[PDB]
């Protein structure tokens, strides 16, 4: 399902065009403005390893996930991906290890050389 559809006609949003981060918009946002680097960004997400063994949701807590875009608080794929989103957008991203946790991984939660999948809802973003 959702990951497979992202592989299939998945929009490659890397600069190098190496298919490291593929995207589909599933619910369209409003406003023309995507976040610039530095913006304080508020999201809900669901995430999983493609190996199917771990799943993580912002809802597993009772709060949005907040982070500063482009300030290395998240994996490179998030900085690239959420910079393409509009307020109120829901998107799916499929991510190769290079744009996530690489060969080292982040044990034991993230194995070596893992591919990741996320659904992200962009709630809001303000300047700082
Ligand atoms: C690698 O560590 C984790 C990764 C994710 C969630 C974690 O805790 C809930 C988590 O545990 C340690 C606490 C880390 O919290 C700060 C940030 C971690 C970096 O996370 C990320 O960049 C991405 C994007 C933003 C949401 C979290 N996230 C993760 O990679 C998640 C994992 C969790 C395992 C399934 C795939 C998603």
């Amino acid at each position: 399902g959702a990951p497979a559809t992202v592989t299939e006609q998945g929009e490659d949003i890397t600069s190098k065009k190496d298919r490291g981060v593929l995207k589909i918009v599933k619910r369209v946002g409003n406003g023309e403005e995507t976040p610039m680097i530095g913006d304080k960004v508020y999201v809900h997400y669901k995430g999983k390893l493609s190996n199917g063994k771990k799943f993580d949701s912002s809802h597993d807590r009772n709060e949005p996930f907040v982070f500063s875009l482009g300030k290395g608080q998240v994996i490179k794929a998030w900085d690239i991906g959420v910079a393409t989103m509009k307020k109120g957008e829901i998107a799916h991203l499929l991510i190769k290890p290079e744009y996530a946790y690489g060969s080292a991984g982040s044990l034991p939660k993230i194995p070596s050389n893992a591919t990741l999948f996320f659904e992200i809802e962009l709630l809001d973003f303000k300047g700082e």
